[PDB]
């Protein structure tokens, strides 16, 4: 085994790389939305910033479960990244949905990896998924709960409402 | 000929004269718009500065041919610039929609003038259409469909949609 | 189709489509030689340094033709990223060789898009080939060729000489 | 009992009394090996700052457990420090190998001293170890298991290799 590998168990390692390849995913669904708030039919370029953002934090997420795989001496497996069923997002408020579930898979995941974590006796485990993963998915899912019930009341379909909210996001 | 002619073609020379009334023509489009928005029962201040500035756009976009053709060696030849199709621009949107498909009759010319440079081999031509023209004619498409999809979901109408969509505009 | 496409060649936006994914693919691979060489059993933190900045470059790459697509009046279309084909790199001069190998499977994909695009005689995807990708993917071949001279110079096996060219890429 | 204890259990007490006297024995470990790497018979300046630096955070390890032991009403009970197993260190693999087994027998005990904790639900025990020893423990094991591999690269027996890994130490 790695020189550097102690109390690292076989499935811990292995659920990092499961989370590697599903942060790279959430990633691409973020980006694909992104792009799509740009196109001249769409035109929500508040939206389009938001997912961009988005997109770059699920990528660094992936990349710190790389860096934590050396550091703890398990060896990075990557797999192909599928592309989003559905790249036609429709509204704003739509799009929202659907990155709220998609934060809550993610979430669901993360709080799996802890549980085997934890059931193996990896406290350095358990740091990184409370202090790096945790926290910022439940801040997330406020973050975009809120958002869902502004344009809620704003006027979620296409409409001026819609229009105005894009606006704050900017 | 000019004392500096070299590999520049009459029909260039000619369409280059074609251009340069295009873009006059394009320039008074635009400043007739700019002050149909100044009108007291009109009162678009975003939209007549979007206007004036595109009106001073077109006009440099004429003056930098202007320039090509004393540096190809050609012959400036002015014609008359046209009164504009319309003295009255409608709502907002109708006048986007104007705008619109006049930026896409100017991008065809400077197409066709590409394919004329393209057939006489000329580089330099195809270089300055390329670089000086074309790239800039595809974001200004890429803008006012993108405002034109904007103003749409604001409410396209006078109303209170168009009022807010001018405010982004100033 | 869009209110801004023209001159837009169907087969020109699909060859967009595949450009994006192959763009992505290689920004994935040199992802994974990132973090190879910053495995505890490898450890070249020069090399490690220099493929995740070609990572970088090749996901704006991607993003911008996700751009140009929106330019156009195109529909991004976006697929499956396939995994790394190797997930351990071997030596340094392996990963250099398999990096010029997919610079030049990149830059053949590129030349046949600007072919495709000539044929169409679409002038503003030659520029944007020409100035956005052709251009870097020159500099980028010429300077791995060389990185592999200078390694082989400074003796390319693992050994001293693979430790100090390491170091210049720091 | 001290007025301040609560849920302080007596053998966690116990346990970083322990863990006191092995942070002060490693940082003297480190300290033996500083000094011998200044020897005029070895002269290795840069492997002598870097195990000066480490025998200073072991000493700082160990004060940091004696304020906790105040904080939580314990209290410090110092033992003698055992001298270093070795006098003369070897080469800088040597030492290297010696100062990974080192911090990962540490690592061992402050695991150890985990469970202890756990298994006497101290929540505020457990955030220390994790926060304040456990991850900077695996951050030295990684960085030490690095400079392993390095310097196998460069070269470990005595030579220009070591010689000049010396130098990115210093
Ligand atoms: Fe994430
Ligand atoms: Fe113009
Ligand atoms: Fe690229
Ligand atoms: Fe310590």
């Amino acid at each position: 085994a790695s020189q550097v590998r102690q109390n690292y168990h076989e499935d811990c390692e292995a659920s990092i790389n499961k989370q590697i390849n599903m942060e790279l995913y959430a990633s691409y669904v973020y980006l694909s939305m992104a792009y799509y708030f740009e196109r001249d039919d769409v035109a929500l370029p508040g939206f389009a910033k938001f997912f961009k953002e988005s997109s770059d934090e699920e990528r660094e997420h992936a990349q710190t479960f790389m860096k934590y795989q050396n550091k703890r001496g398990g060896r990075i497996v990557l797999q192909q990244i599928a592309a989003p069923s559905m790249q036609e997002w429709g509204t704003g408020l739509e799009a929202l949905q659907a990155a709220l579930d998609l934060e809550k898979q993610v979430n669901q995941s993360l709080l799996e990896l802890h549980s085997t974590a934890s059931g193996n006796n990896d406290p350095h485990l358990t740091k990184l998924l409370e202090d790096e993963y945790l926290e910022e998915q439940v801040d997330s899912i406020k973050k975009i709960g809120d958002m869902i019930t502004k344009l809620k009341r704003a006027g979620p379909h296409h409409g001026l409402g819609e229009y105005m909210f894009d606006k704050e996001l900017n």
